[PDB]
């Protein structure tokens, strides 16, 4: 579980979203993570509970792209970068950042969205 | 304790740390809070270790930057930035994202830094 490592994950889960691809984010996890996004909102818990979050997550396309380099450190891992999807004719971005903290077996045991309204990006 | 203010004090932790004021960053936290940096090292608790954990890194001239947008939502604050430093001749730009969870009256009871070698960015 190195720095390495965990910048790939990272780059694996941008990917993913990207691509719509819900098995390879839900392979990222310990299959007792838990995902908390935004901070505040009520943590999901168990590879369903968090499969069922990101199904919600990737209804619409997304364009995910990270904005700059990973922190990646002892056991966990911070990120900031983009999801822009299209809704009705309006545009949003939306720019959070992202902490994972991994196990020993290089899997994501917690995930958190750090993001506010200030934090999305849409015209009229 | 809003989103407004979390920022704001973000922006105020960022003005002390360029003008070495000491007073000003360790007035942002409470009176019990923490601060743990990098992460994975161990944390250091109460205003006093809190005052003597910044006095050492106000040993050089600090040139602290803000990069993106800050974060802040419920309680927590997070941001990307830099801190360049120069010594022997050698300029450091190290990049960090930083967290800040808040207490109910608007001060900082914790705050982490996440940053590894590869954030560190420095000549010969
Ligand atoms: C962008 C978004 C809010 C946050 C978010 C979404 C999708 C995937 C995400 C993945 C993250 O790691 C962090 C935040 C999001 C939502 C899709 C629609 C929306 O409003
Ligand atoms: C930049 C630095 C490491 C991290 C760091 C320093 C000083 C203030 C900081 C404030 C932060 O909120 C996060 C990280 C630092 C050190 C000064 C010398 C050095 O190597």
């Amino acid at each position: 579980n190195t720095p390495e490592h965990m910048t790939a994950v990272v780059q694996r889960y941008v990917a993913a979203l990207n691509a719509g691809d819900l098995d390879g984010i839900v392979a990222l996890f310990a299959d007792d993570a838990t995902v908390e996004g935004p901070v505040g909102s009520e943590p999901r818990s168990g590879t369903a509970a968090i499969r069922e979050a990101y199904a919600n997550s990737l209804k619409l396309p997304l364009a995910v792209e990270l904005t700059q380099e990973v922190r990646a450190v002892a056991n966990e891992a911070a990120f900031a970068f983009t999801v822009s999807f299209e809704y009705q004719g309006r545009k949003t971005v939306v720019a959070p950042i992202d902490h994972f903290r991994f196990n020993g077996a290089g899997k994501v045991v917690s995930m958190r969205a750090l993001f506010g309204e200030k934090n999305i990006h849409a015209g009229a």
